[PDB]
């Protein structure tokens, strides 16, 4: 069974006077089981719906045949009634459209004065809804004309015309025209004549009649028209403007009846109309509230609770004005009772009963209209039944331990819970507690107390028992606690956890680290287990890190009971990392560096220890402060030592016993800001290059080396003897040399030279001071008497005077060009010698070849010019013949072998020697023998049995063509 | 409808050979709706039941007529059967009693050495259950007799005597006796004939061949009886022990039967017997193992549970061995399957189904027992019906925001939702989105989604759908964020909450401080609020303090939505308490004290300052430091300027900008180590007190001043001019004295002083240096040539010479005593003199009395002797009658009055003057005028009419008496 919800709800309908239908048909239908009686209210009184009379009630639907106007105007209200409660519809407000004949009364004639306005009332009689209104100008249908000359209010329903004269007199009167849902009706007025006095031939102030009122109170979505209507001489325009905003551009005219077609929130505002023509203005103001019908926001639902409970059910619902949540219980208020309290919003039961059901119906309410939400409320009773929640069955319980056995069945209300042990009903004592909402609770549990326990509960409604079975076993509880420990990074450490339990069951050891599980198989793993028995839970941590420091809880559990102890590991006194290196007070090398601390656990710090790079080119090496060992209860230190002209990052490194710690993040990239610089330019020379010039050379010096900005080169240069100092100011890095010449400036002159730096602040330090001098040219002074002699086959001596010193510096060498009989200079082979010689050797040539030779000198610079040239001649070529007739006698240790002397021919030179290659069958080389006869003697051991000899010949011609004899010993 | 739990259970059955019954009765019924079919098993296959047969099946009871061991004994097991599932109860195993009849071989005779030990064997047959054995030492009743040489073994039941001799012998027999649930039989075996050899006349060690065994398995609460007989010659001592602990003593007996009545798991070790005689020694070792059968502690209940479902039964045994816990369905083994889980242990239904539903049993399984712990699962598949958690009927939104429509309905399996607005159904797309659990998810709500929203359900089993009305509302968002601000203690701050809502609804702000609400209402309030509006709700913190920093929250709420932001207030950075401050390297007056740091929000720690007290005597003064400032980054100060010995707590003070910090706890109870006195007697005074002896007096020293242990006064004195110094040496504070006499000082000698003072390590410093002398003595020397003269009535003159000096020191001044004519010396009154005068006058005396004058000499020590006396006589008194005819004559500004001399009788004295007080009557006080004569003028102004003029008399006799004149002017 259920309580009545709508179907329909009965609407406010509007009944015409001219109407063809004869009934009223207000409907309302209401589902239920079982089917309801159906009430009907008018003005709070109930009408009594009679058979046959003209209140009858057809099928729940009030049907009202030939409704007047004091007999059935009113309200009307629709009440669904079975035996679960009553349910109140919204009601409907019958209101009756009706269209009253004028006023019959003689009305006055209008007098004013021409050129004016003219004000002619209409004075509209009783009516319902709001008309629409026209006038006539003559009989129907002959109207006023539509313009900007007559405008018709449809407020009050005059017609306010600006300015007049003779032409617009007529047959005046009103009209008004209703559009209704079953008919349409239109009825003429009284006659109305309107008279004119002397004309008012003036230029003059708009006056605004018609005026739309101070607070137009609107609803969300009613279509308001506002009127502003003037007089005046001129015409006046009408614009309209929005004071506190802007008008929306969706509607906006410049016409006098300003029309929205959906008023919502954000067209709320202080409106305001102007009138102005060419002689005067008017302004008139006005304003639109915009206000809403509620509707709801969390309405109550069928709820389904338990007799004794807590029930709060709140109901909230918006509208402007805001509006008052009242109650209704089963049709007549509910204000708030013994067991019922409204706050005007919630509705809080405080303790429930078989008489709160019912329909319960929140309404809200304000001026604009009202708003009903219907909710069942099914107050329940019922047995207590174990079947969703029982007592535990089978139960463990711990020797000296504690139980907790909850007896909650679904029983409403709350039952009255008897405990027993068997047959023995339990009391409460020093040992057993019966706490009233069922929990027994059982203190030092021993094999007394095991049992068959039964629950037993009881309300009006029924009776129920569970029954549980009480096991007593031994309680787990650790024999041996881990104690605290105090290691270090890369120690191992056990944490003993022994445990004692009962022998049927089973004990398993789960260790948590600050409330996270131990996960034993990571990789990289730390964690593992030693000493495996049963009731042996020993973690042994291998390679102890910062990480594994906490607190660790040994758990051991069966499946019934658990038992934890406690224990707390610091693993290192950690040199951490400081946090944000802060870089004040910025000089030259001089900068002051502050930093945070780090930790202290084991020891605090011992120093600190300052690192720096120049970033990406440099890495970390160590620089140097004062104090040379930092304290370590210093945030700041000074630190000094740098080379200018780089960027920076520098970290700093605490230390303790247990190790140098990791360093921290870098600063921010801090610029150096000089003033000096103090490097002297190394690796100085000078001298040689072009000839005549002073060409000084360096070495490139690199971005460690220059200091600042502006850097270029100071070589100072003068003569020796001289008073006048010359410098040379070129910036830039490449350029390492640098060319003086002038034209008072010889070869082989004297220079001092000494090299420094710049800057855009200062100038450097001094160089090595040397004394160089300029370099020397080509020579011209040709050497004289050149003489020449053959003195062998390819080789011939040139002979040369020493020759003076030349004007253009300084004579080094001489060079030889050579060529052939018949042969050019073009084609000569150049020998240069190795320093001053007066004579040289002229070597690798051709026999019987006649050369022309031309001496040359030179030096640095260049070669100087020929020489008158000198003629020589080769020798002959060694003869190509054998020795003939070659014999040899062995001996006991030697081999001596003779020949006779070559004769040579005419083309062949002599031969005044001999050469001879020798092998033997022990030496896989040969070796040398010289000889200046024509005989020889070579030692020959007695393993040999056969030689090789090849005899050539030696002397002034040169190495002739060697032969080749073999000889065999036996 | 359900499935069959048991009430009674197949218990095993112990039928005797010798039965009154013919019958066996295995119980089963267990409680079914409808009622349970009940077969039965036997060695693993069906019991045909048929009716007729020896197999009946009475009521569910299976009744067996007759049985016989080769066709009846085995295992019974009883399946009852309904259509929602089959239990399997527990194993009933049928064993029976039975005794057959004896060996019937010719059994060999027992032969041995006489003097030993002999082994007669029962050989017994075949049994069940455990036999009780008696013997037979002759036909029966003449049993053997039970001594401690006679040894009756259960086990075996084999003879065992310590020590035989002839007279043991006879026709010896075994017998059983077996005691039966319905039958008690005892039959005998066969004759045994006992031989003996020659006698082995000697003494040897025991032998224990009747051994307890290797491991003994006994379950919980079995009786067991171990044995321990040995041979020998003499009888053996028999101990029992146990290895690894101590033997309970309720059951310690000194017997070869060690007898337990109850085996529980304490017993579980290793057990020893040990055998001992005069000549030897024999050791047995063995166990006790102590097993159980299993109990349950975790089983499974009756679930109802959906189709489509994880379900987890947990199901656990306690038992040793430890036991391997399996699973059947329906009378069936239950492995894992497709859908069906087994881990041998909790069973998991990965998806349910209408095929799972059924009877399940958990199976526990050793070698001692199998339990059994049966439940339901019934799978549930329910139509989807919205009575419960339906889809919310009135659906309210933010426009732009975000909305979750959950349609989670009670349905079995997960229903198909499928979301539509009225009849248009919804697609996903990119705005809307249904998700296959039910919620459908719309973003960037307009008003065109305003509707009539209805969620649809679909299953096999049923449709159902429920609706619900979206309403689209301006969103509630904040257009004006509280910024974060700075500020310091004691400044107000408002931080800006503006919200803009639409118009309908109710806006209402909560403020919450770091997520805990704040408390307007607190005494000693802050947080108030400024600028009411509706949408205005900015709170302003008055007298802003520490612990109104944090996370502000302004949250704007409707009912129906909620925005929030964020600002984070900084208030004061705090010179805040330092904590743990330890005071390091403890000296004289240097102390050095370490602390830890504070706070640094808006301003870092300018200055520290350190105070001190002496507890509980001094309070906290600033003590002196250096440096003067301590910097704010110093933790460590040496702090100096102490006055030793006293107990100090050291206490540290932060400052910055905004004020002078909350100071810290103080420090331990700090006590310095002293070595030196720096403080000297101030006060210092000599000479006085008692006569004849040098007393030096000053000020006591007080505790703050004295310095170090051992405190003491060491007051140096000497004779001036001599060459040996006294030292004396006090302890302690309270003597403030020190008294020199000797017999070679005299009465003013003089002395030098000086004082300082000692302690355990050093002395004082000086004090001043000053010279006293001792002090006088009373004198001797009497005055000489006393003479007196009377000078008036009341006055005399005693003279006396100038004295020389006494040998008792330093005279002072002098003492005169007088008294009357005949009276005594111990009535005088004494009278000393201002000095060393010659003369003194004494005064206030009677007129015409003789006076008798001694005159002693005195200082400060005392009062000497007398002198020879003078006498000395006072005048006559003054006349008391007044002067006769006293006339008085007026003028214009003068009075002039007149009066007789007054002659007096012969004992009175004469007049030379006159005294008179004159009062008039415009002065309240008399005016006193003198004469020598007997006339006298006085100013009388003429406004005066009445005058009071008192005349009295003068001169060497004294002051008279005075009359009294009333003068009249007019
Ligand atoms: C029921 O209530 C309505 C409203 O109070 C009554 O209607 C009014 O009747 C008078 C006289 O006929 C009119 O002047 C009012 O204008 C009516 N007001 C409205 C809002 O219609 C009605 O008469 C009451 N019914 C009865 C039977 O008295
Ligand atoms: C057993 O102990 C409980 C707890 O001490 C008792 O419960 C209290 O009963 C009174 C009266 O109903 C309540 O006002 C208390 O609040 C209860 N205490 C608690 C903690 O719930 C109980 O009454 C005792 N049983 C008997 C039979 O006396
Ligand atoms: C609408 O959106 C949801 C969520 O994106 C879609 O649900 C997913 O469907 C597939 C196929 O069943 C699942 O594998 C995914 O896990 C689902 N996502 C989530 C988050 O649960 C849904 O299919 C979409 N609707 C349609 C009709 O396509
Ligand atoms: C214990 O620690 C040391 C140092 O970390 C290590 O060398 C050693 O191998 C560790 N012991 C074991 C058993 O791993």
């Amino acid at each position: 069974t259920f309580g009545p919800v709508f179907e329909d709800q009965p609407l406010s309908v509007l009944f015409p006077e001219e109407s063809t239908e004869e009934q009223v048909l207000l409907a309302c239908r209401a589902r239920a089981s079982p089917p309801a009686t159906y009430r009907w209210k008018m003005n709070g009184t109930e009408m009594k719906l009679e058979p046959g009379s003209r209140h009858q009630l057809v099928g729940g639907n009030l049907v009202i045949m030939n409704p007047t106007k004091a007999q059935d105007a009113g309200v009307y209200q629709c009440l669904a009634s079975n035996p679960v409660g009553t349910v109140v519809s919204r009601e409907a407000i019958l209101r009756f459209g009706f269209l009253q004949e004028f006023s019959k009364e003689e009305r006055d004639p209008v007098k004013a004065h021409e050129g004016w306005g003219v004000m002619l009332p209409c004075n509209p009689p009783a009516h319902y809804p709001g008309l629409s209104y026209r006038w006539l100008l003559n009989e129907f249908p002959n109207f006023i004309p539509t313009d900007g000359r007559h405008f018709v209010s449809q407020t009050t329903g005059n017609l306010y015309i600006a300015r007049t004269n003779a032409s617009d007199l007529g047959n005046y009167s009103c009209l008004a025209t209703s559009h209704m849902d079953f008919s349409t009706k239109s009825v003429f007025s009284k006659f109305a004549q309107l008279n004119l006095a002397a004309e008012d031939t003036r230029l003059f102030a708009p006056s605004i009649k018609a005026r739309f009122p101070a607070e137009t109170y609107a609803l969300v979505g009613q279509q308001v028209t506002l009127e502003c209507f003037a007089f005046g001489n001129p015409v006046p325009r009408i614009k309209w403007r929005k004071v506190d905003g802007s008008l929306s551009p969706q509607w906006t005219t410049a016409e006098p009846t300003l029309q929205i077609p959906s008023v919502s929130f954000e067209d709320e505002g202080t409106y305001e109309c102007e009138a102005e023509n060419s002689k005067g203005r008017d302004t008139v103001q006005g304003r639109i509230i915009v206000q809403a019908q509620p509707e709801w926001l969390k309405v109550i639902s069928d709820t389904e609770a338990d007799i004794g409970s807590n029930l709060r059910w709140g109901c909230a619902a918006a509208g402007k004005p805001r509006p008052t949540v009242r109650w209704l219980r089963n049709g007549e208020p509910l204000a708030s009772q013994n067991r019922v309290e409204v706050l005007a919003g919630d509705l809080r039961f405080s303790k429930l009963s078989l008489e709160d059901s019912g329909m319960y119906q929140c309404v809200a309410e304000n001026k604009h209209g009202t708003i009903y939400a219907s909710a069942e409320l099914a107050v329940q009773a019922l047995a207590p039944d174990f079947r969703l929640n029982p007592v535990r069955r089978l139960i463990p319980a711990a020797r000296g331990g504690e139980i907790l056995i909850p007896c909650q069945p679904r029983a409403a209300p709350k039952a009255v819970v008897l405990w027993s042990k068997g047959t023995e009903i339990l009391v409460n004592s020093s040992r057993v507690t019966v706490t009233p909402d069922g929990t027994l609770i059982i203190r030092n549990i021993s094999r007394s107390d095991e049992g068959k326990y039964t629950c037993f509960a009881e309300n009006f409604m029924g009776k129920a028992n569970s029954t549980g079975i009480l096991s007593v076993r031994d309680a787990t509880k650790i024999t041996l606690a881990p104690s605290s420990a105090d290691i270090n990074l890369g120690d191992n450490l056990t944490l003993q956890c022994h445990a004692s339990h009962d022998p049927t069951m089973d004990l398993t050891f789960t260790w948590t680290l600050d409330d996270f599980p131990i996960d034993f198989d990571k990789p990289g793993g730390h964690y593992r287990r030693t000493n495996v028995k049963e009731t042996i839970g020993d973690l042994t941590i291998l390679n102890a890190q910062l990480r594994h420091g906490g607190k660790y809880t040994c758990m051991a559990q069966t499946v019934v009971d658990s038992a934890s102890k406690e224990a707390t590991v610091l693993v290192r006194g950690p040199p951490g990392p400081p946090g944000g290196v802060v870089v004040r007070d910025i000089g030259d090398t001089t900068i002051q560096l502050s930093w945070s601390r780090g930790f202290d656990n084991h020891s605090p710090i011992a120093k600190y220890t300052l690192q720096a790079r120049t970033p990406p080119a440099g890495k970390w090496k160590q620089v140097r402060t004062n104090p040379a060992n930092i304290e370590g209860n210093a945030e700041t230190a000074q630190v000094l030592g740098l080379t200018p002209w780089m960027d920076y990052e520098f970290r700093v490194i605490a230390s303790n016993i247990l190790g140098t710690g990791e360093p921290s993040g870098p600063s921010s990239k801090i610029r150096t800001r000089e003033a000096a610089p103090s490097v002297a330019p190394s690796g100085l020379s000078g001298g040689g290059g072009a000839p005549g010039e002073l060409i000084v050379n360096w070495t490139p010096m690199s971005r460690e080396y220059q200091n600042g900005d502006g850097f270029g080169y100071l070589l100072s240069f003068r003569r020796q003897g001289s008073t006048h100092w010359q410098t040379a100011r070129v910036p830039g890095a490449d350029a390492q040399y640098f060319v003086y010449s002038n034209e008072s400036v010889r070869p082989y002159t004297p220079f001092e030279v000494k090299i420094r730096s710049y800057n855009r602040r200062g100038d450097g330090p001094e160089s090595l001071t040397a004394l160089v001098y300029s370099a020397e040219e080509e020579p011209r002074v040709a050497p004289t008497k050149v003489w020449a002699k053959g003195v062998s086959s390819s080789e011939m001596n040139v002979t040369w005077e020493p020759v003076q010193q030349d004007m253009n510096g300084i004579l080094l060498g001489y060079e030889i060009r050579y060529w052939k009989a018949g042969d050019k200079e073009a084609a000569a082979d150049r020998v240069r010698t190795a320093g001053l010689d007066t004579s040289a050797r002229v070597s690798g040539l051709h026999p019987n070849t006649k050369y022309h030779v031309t001496v040359r000198a030179y030096n640095r610079a260049g070669t100087g010019p020929a020489s008158p040239s000198a003629n020589a001649t080769t020798m002959k070529p060694p003869p190509r013949r054998p020795p003939g007739n070659i014999s040899w006698t062995f001996s006991s240790s030697s081999l001596s072998i003779k020949w006779d002397p070559v004769v040579p021919f005419r083309n062949e030179s002599a031969v005044t020697g001999y050469k001879m290659l020798y092998q033997n069958d022990l030496h896989l080389t040969p070796t040398l023998h010289l000889t200046g006869k024509n005989w020889i003697e070579i030692p020959v051991p007695e393993d040999i049995g056969h030689a090789l000899v090849q005899i050539r010949t030696t002397g002034p011609g040169g190495d002739g063509i060697p032969a080749e004899v073999h000889i065999v010993r036996n």
